[PDB]
């Protein structure tokens, strides 16, 4: 049996909430987010890891990441199993840009020995990795302004479809008011939803697709 109700910011698992502004790195703070889990987890440290050193260092035909054109989590987390490791974003930070890889291994702060994928579709297994695991990166169809407007109970938009193009973290889920949710890490910055956060219907035909595309690292 699982837990009826998880969130991950309560066991100091989570980093605070980043603000993508003008690139399209969404995949990269997914991905970041998910190893900042495992990394809190595995070693008691809770370091926010560097977004912009997969945003420089990822984009090329091995991965088929575009920096800021957008980018995948399985490929950011294949590029870190490949190179032994990723840099903390204080000795890496996020400009926004595409620049060259500045990549230090004297600097690394986090390695990834594998990671794995779930189920297309399946809330199941999405529920019991977020339970057992830590927070998942995930796909989400955020192409609606009610996506953008959301600021309390459970988003639910009947137009929303499986045609994910946007990377986010799940750290949780719950049942708000009747309504199971799925709690999400945005990184449109603080002044999105609560507190950059956001609660995504559960358990309604893979909502957004949320369960699509699901992936988490192991250290
Ligand atoms: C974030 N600022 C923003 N979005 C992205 O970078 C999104 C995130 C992922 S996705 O949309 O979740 C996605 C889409 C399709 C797949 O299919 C798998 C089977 C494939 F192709 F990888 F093999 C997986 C995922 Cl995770 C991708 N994405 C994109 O924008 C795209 C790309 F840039 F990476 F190519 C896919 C268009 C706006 C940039």
């Amino acid at each position: 049996t699982l837990p009826d109700t998880v969130d991950w910011r309560e066991k100091g698992c989570v980093t605070e909430v980043k603000y993508q502004g003008s690139c399209g790195a969404c995949w990269a703070f997914s991905a970041v987010g998910a190893l900042e889990g495992q990394l809190k987890l595995k070693t008691g440290k809770l370091i926010s890891l560097s977004a912009q050193n997969l945003v420089d260092c990822s984009n090329e035909e091995k991965y088929g990441n575009k920096g800021c054109g957008g980018g995948y989590m399985t490929e950011a987390f294949q590029y870190i199993i490949d190179n032994g490791g990723i840099e903390a974003d204080a000795s890496y930070p996020y400009k926004a840009m595409d620049e060259k890889c500045h990549y230090n291994s004297k600097n690394r702060a986090a390695t990834c020995s594998r990671y794995i994928q779930l189920p297309f579709g399946d809330e199941d297994a999405l529920k019991e990795a977020v339970a057992t695991k830590g927070p998942v990166s995930v796909g989400i169809d955020a192409s609606h302004s009610s996506f953008f407007f959301y600021k309390s109970g459970v988003y639910d938009d009947p137009s929303c479809t499986g045609n994910v193009n946007h990377g986010v973290l799940v750290v949780g889920y719950g049942t708000l008011d009747g309504k199971d949710y799925w709690l999400v890490k945005n990184s449109w910055g603080l002044n999105f939803g609560d507190q950059g956060y956001i609660r995504m219907a559960r358990n309604n035909k893979n909502h957004c697709g949320i369960a699509s595309y699901c992936s988490y690292p192991e250290i």
